[PDB]
């Protein structure tokens, strides 16, 4: 028998939609994201001769990729930097040699990168649907906003529609209902599960805590998944494969010989060379192109040396092996303690591989290759799974997640989804398309304050500010909107206003906000 | 046989010292601290029969609450609160009878909470050196300023005195070298047990990665402690009593029968009642006195019912015997497993117990009693199980911790340990006493900078604002020694300030800067 390696990438980001501008701050996180990650994802299940992998694509990060507004400005935005590519291709030329290979190296890769996204007319959902189709990739849905459900669990009806909208949403998209789902920060309260069946959900993940705490904890913790009494299946995250093997401070990325994240030529080259590659408003922000290796434990942050990809290349081969010995090591020792195949399940964010850790993807890919040779291990994706497990015993999970004033924010909410409650159930009949635009409206606002993003975040530079003025921007956007309705005095054109720049679900239909709960 | 069961309770506050000001905003979160958590501790160990508690006192917390300006103050402050609670048991006489019940309840132990301040002549420390000496209570120390020591692990100089200055500290008000040591966030790097054994610390507490991924797993997991070769033990935490379980969001303290911790009559008081009990500015803050229960899950803050302390009691019956039951079935399943009683380390931060949930200290009575009449446990302190184990393995841990630009103030810190070192070797020999106050108060603003509370903190309503502000204050009185220093023109009046404002530790000698490494 083998150990079942079951890897899950979470692939999320906040509904950042600006079309009232040309270029945005935070829309650049997208495309760093895209270029980083997502793309090089796509390059590398092309490249391997077979995996297995399971991912979470959100429905607000669905909702931009597909937007072909997005894309056009995502081409553009790549052009600028093929064009700022060859720019340093030349200025490097009489710089040190690993510094004019970089360089070239970045302009080969953007090109490939560029040039994958025109294969998929700009859409690259179209290519993680298609490795979706062969099995080998495993993509679970979301809440419609990656609400934290716990903070709600008072308020049915938002939460039951968050995972309504996600699931309407996937399938649109996908063309194909989706099986597994998950929820954002691992957020599990109890009954959840019972919504879950009722949107025909057949698995989700938690936290080990909701094993670890749960009445009678499950016979084989947290490697093999249980069924809720309501049939949904549970797999319960692996807290020996936690986030600090991926940190920079303990775990491989922090290797010297691994590219440093915070040094990029948007701060070094000289102000009147890199003016339009910079923000507009002549601040300096990261390019997308640097060159120096983390190389030591130093505080001094000009002691960095320059980027080497070949040994960079040697410490990804090194740190394959590192985890593909403890997992087969984790295997051995588990099957000979339980008697059945673990289900090792290890989740990660995906910005984790590629974006924050440059060789991250290159090093997922090595260790899949490892994987499908060794004798002691077979990587899984999640519904492969459910779909062959023969024991599996019955749980009831624990309230928990995967986790880490201000109620002005808060009060609002709550008369926000008492009065979307109400009003859904008094228009329920209404066939007033205004009345039903607004409605329809009034719930995605209410959705994108809901964001957890803008609550306890993920942001990377975020800090709250440009968070909790998103919330307040939608608190304010849902609150017109309630008393135009409220009082006859609908305003089309701040309405359509509204449905342009916050235009996240537009099939959504407020009614769901009317149904049963309980 | 019998289950060992280690709670492990962290006590720490910055340094937050002020005398410019007669209040300070920042200087209430320790009196919110020994009013809410440290006094109840010494209540509730006077009051149980036998305990066996293991517990860090962080030299900042011990150079504040024995600095006998801030117990004046803090008598002052308690005071004012006993005369509000007069002032409370009137004004609610004809409102709510339980309102009007807890006011007289926070009337009789406020008074109580001053009396035992002043049973020890308003040094606590007193208090918790006495319980040390019937070997009910073990404390440990902590680096001296809780400075993350793997972000500074190649500055091993910096490091070292961090742990020596510490440990010092300890000695000086605790009469006695510590045994044990509580590393800031369990920031733990391969070769710091070297610099622990150099300076004579048996045993500290580490992650649970720090044996999961250690190059051998411990064969007891995280059940029993190891040795590093050094001879120093290391106790790994129990993940399955992680921060979950006193989670206000999926734990015990989310109780509807707990005391809610945002309701405060400083907040719903009329403002000309209430005036002289805020902040000075005019601006609504805690006072400690608080009539309200969680009530439920709602978002709306306003439909909170009042605090009952007899259904609360009923609660914290209830939750510790969920969490005896717990353990009990924990040390069953793990003595059949291993042949060997487990060990169980369950840390947690000291204000969770009092402080975030009211009820926290009866619980630990509570429980600490229940343990004491189970047949299935035992209350360990960390000294009485290393003074016991026979068989503990050999293992060297991990690099790990327990874990949760901006790079000026980095280079700065670069720049201030390299120039530390420097003049601490430069004037290894001088016999100028005004050379070597300087030199004195340089090493305590730099390590007054290091404070990982300025960094990633666990700052309640502490916001990266006053913490960043901190650091670069501490970075330039730094700075202006070091000018002074470097170009004869010390300013004595100046530097006089600095060591009334810093005074943290006043035995120090900048010379342990100038000691080998390696």
């Amino acid at each position: 028998m083998r150990g079942k390696i079951l890897i899950f990438l979470h692939a999320h980001l906040p509904y950042v939609h600006h079309p009232e501008y040309d270029h945005f701050l935070e829309e650049r996180w997208l495309f760093e994201a895209i270029t980083e990650t997502y793309i090089p994802l796509l390059m590398m299940f092309d490249e391997i001769e077979d995996f297995r992998l399971t991912m979470s694509i959100t429905p607000p990060l669905m909702e931009m990729l597909s937007s072909r507004d997005l894309q056009e400005k995502y081409e553009r935005h790549m052009e600028k930097l093929i064009e700022l590519a060859n720019k340093e291709v030349e200025r490097t030329k009489k710089e040190h040699p690993l510094k004019h290979k970089m360089a070239k190296f970045y302009r080969e890769h953007f090109e490939k990168i560029l040039n994958v996204f025109r294969s998929y007319d700009g859409n690259i959902l179209e290519g993680f649907k298609k490795y979706q189709e062969t099995g080998k990739l495993e993509i679970v849905t979301c809440n419609a906003t990656h609400a934290f459900l716990p903070l709600y669990q008072m308020y049915p009806e938002v939460v039951n529609a968050q995972i309504t909208v996600g699931v309407k949403n996937y399938e649109k998209h996908m063309k194909k209902h989706p099986r597994g789902i998950w929820l954002a920060e691992c957020g599990y309260y109890q009954g959840l599960d019972l919504y879950l069946a009722q949107n025909n959900v057949e698995y989700f993940f938690v936290d080990s805590h909701a094993f670890w705490f749960a009445d009678e904890q499950p016979r084989y913790g947290v490697y093999r998944p249980i069924m809720t009494p309501s049939g949904v299946f549970a797999f319960a995250r692996d807290p020996e494969s936690s986030e600090q093997v991926w940190s920079a401070a303990v775990g491989y990325p922090g290797d010297p010989r691994y590219r440093e994240f915070y040094r990029d030529i948007g701060f070094d080259r000289e102000m009147e060379y890199i003016k339009d590659y910079i923000d507009p408003s002549g601040v300096r922000i990261n390019t997308g192109i640097k060159y120096h290796r983390i190389t030591s434990k130093s505080l001094d942050a000009s002691q960095k040396e320059y980027y080497d990809i070949d040994l960079a290349m040697e410490a990804v081969e090194e740190h394959a092996r590192d985890f593909l010995h403890k997992k087969e090591s984790q295997a051995r020792r588990l099957m000979d303690i339980m008697g059945v195949e673990p289900v090792i399940v290890a989740p990660f964010d995906a910005e984790l591989f590629g974006h924050w850790w440059f060789e991250g993807v290159f090093f997922l890919k090595r260790f899949f290759e490892l994987v499908n040779e060794s004798k002691d291990l077979k990587l899984v994706t999640a519904s492969e799974v459910i779909d062959t497990l023969e024991e599996v015993q019955i749980a009831t999970p624990a309230d928990s997640s995967w986790g880490a004033t201000n109620d002005w924010i808060y009060r609002h909410l709550h008369e926000m989804i008492e009065r979307m409650i109400d009003l859904s159930k008094k228009y329920y009949n209404s066939s007033d398309p205004l009345v039903e635009r607004v409605l329809n409206q009034m719930l995605r606002e209410l959705f994108l304050a809901q964001s957890s993003d803008w609550a306890f975040i993920m942001t990377t530079r975020t800090s709250v500010q440009y968070a909790e003025n998103r919330t307040k921007l939608h608190i304010k956007r849902f609150l017109n909107l309630y008393d135009q309705l409220v009082s006859g005095r609908i305003d089309e054109e701040m309405l359509r206003y509204y449905e342009w720049t916050d235009a996240i679900f537009p099939e959504i239909n407020f009614r769901v906000m009317a149904r049963d709960v309980i």
